[PDB]
């Protein structure tokens, strides 16, 4: 019994593999940081930036695990130019389920029951389809724009620090402008160091946007049962059949 | 503005050969009958057959809308012989999380708080995990031993009465086992017909078993406000900064 | 269904297309205004210009939407020289039907009936024919002349200064009439911005306009419930046939 973790890690490569397909995870940035008074903070604002990147990709598999249509999903537009609709799948459940309730038999308990059932679930399609906006717009949205805003800011000043401080080495150590490039980058990773509530405000979003789901179609889905409860309650007095309560 | 759904029908091809992609749904069954006191009751019988296997598939990929993941649902065993696991994508997700939230640092409100996050969307991938089973064995099991069960009866007598009608036409036409096979065969149609409290015994606990994951895991993730609520309590407390409430 | 609001838009390409086709809005003016004193001012004057010009040919199309129609309207005069009638079709809709009223049958309640009707759509077109002329004298004729008007001079005005700034500046700069021109100017332009109390002036006689068609035909239109109601009364109790009350 230890083949049942040696081949799951050989099964690990396809499951990575899987990570792989369209690009999922795949690390976490970069190892590499500055000289040590900005060591822990290019690290914390590398692996914030990346933390604010990577599960975006991962959110975007939560609301959509078909390969298509994660394609559906990143651009930021709401109208139909270059994005498709995603086919949702108890649509799919309701669509054929609502034309087999009514040839099935209208004359029937089941003529009273499947044409509830696959209304049910087309309505239970309504959310699988708002579940995948307040994600686009608090979690990809205003993520993505602050990967495309600010963060390019960010890259810039460490990208000019990292210039300028061997301009800086190389006349200081010649015998016989370090200080304003490092002020800009050191600004910029003190205030995605220190000054960060905005990642626990998209994060305290996302999970009441989570949230707010579950308990709604939930107590939609109680209300089959009191649709649906005729047939324990007075199908059960047919001189035909006497059945399940 | 006609476009709007002549487009949507064109591209309704390519959301019917994703139909057509490891076979979805695909018509209903079909619509030949037999002689016009067993008309309805065929019908009844085969659309009861086929409203029993294709629900099975639907539910599949509510289950799994992935495409690999839909080969690994459908064999009734619970073992490991021919059916890989899932790879559950808020495991995907609290899989980094965690070890982002430890390499993030340990002494500041992130290291108090992402790696909160991060066990939050491990524990909603229990959720993921056993969604897949109640419609596995309560939906996809005993459907499915009623397809490889009874139903094989239902199609072999009616097959042949099929065969011993046209005997009993050809016998009574040249003058100068009809009955039996037809009995046998009526019978299993009636009790597929009125005796049929089986397929909304299913259908009322399938809603059940889709109703009792939502309320759990909402009122698991009502928590994590209760566990993060400590930055907007004592971290707003701070010399360094005031920040959101 | 993001295309209903897309190909909506690609349709207002026709829209706009419409508007194009005899010219009926296109734009505002203009954006660029003077030196930052009189930047409002000329922004306000010439807003105002074509605000006065742009809901004559607006207020055109609410008196004619047909595309002859609108011809006949613009010209000031009120005698047949280059400006016929519209068709008017409540006109056209009782002009056909006294003398179908007529050929029905006489001493039928129709008879009594039909002729009564399109006598009241031959009384409802005169009030379609007296629509096109308080427009045409409070809106389209009192601002064309204050287009043809004085505001000849405010452009004038204004050209004249646009000339001499560049005098004044051109004299001003080679070292080793302005003054005039643009106390003209600015007061003309002061005087379309203050001194405003004309575009208000048709406007609330313009809502009173509209407003004083409305009421009358309403209660005009009451009338024929009470010229058409013999048969709800007397024609009820005929032996021949009982009908609606």
């Amino acid at each position: 019994d230890f083949n049942v973790k040696k081949l799951a890690a050989d099964a690990g490569t396809f499951l990575s593999r899987a990570v792989q397909f369209t690009e999922e995870k795949l690390g976490q940035a970069e190892k590499t940081e500055l000289d040590a008074h900005l060591e822990n903070l290019l690290s914390k604002a590398e692996c914030t930036k990346i933390w604010t990147e990577k599960i975006m990709k991962q959110t975007e598999v939560l609301l959509q695990p078909n390969p298509n249509a994660r394609i559906e999903e990143f651009v930021y537009e709401k109208l139909d130019r270059k994005a498709p609709s995603r086919i949702n799948n108890p649509e799919l459940l309701g669509q054929y389920m609502i034309d087999a309730g009514t040839e099935f038999g209208p004359g029937t308990a089941y003529g009273n029951a499947l044409i509830k059932c696959g209304e049910t679930q087309k309505r239970i399609g309504t959310a699988d389809r708002e579940l995948i906006q307040t994600s686009a717009l608090n979690f990809l949205t205003p993520l993505r724009n602050f990967i495309e805003g600010d963060y390019k800011t960010i890259a810039k000043e460490r990208k000019l620090l990292q210039n300028k401080r061997l301009d800086l080495d190389a006349a200081k150590t010649r015998l016989k402008e370090f200080d304003r490039q490092a002020e800009i980058t050191r600004l910029l990773l003190e205030g995605i160091s220190s000054t960060h509530a905005h990642h626990l405000r998209c994060l305290n979003d996302f999970v009441e946007a989570q949230m707010t789901y579950y308990a709604q179609c939930y107590q939609y889905m109680l209300d089959l049962q009191k649709q649906l409860g005729s047939f324990p309650s007075n199908y059960l007095s047919n001189n035909n059949q006497t059945s399940v309560t």
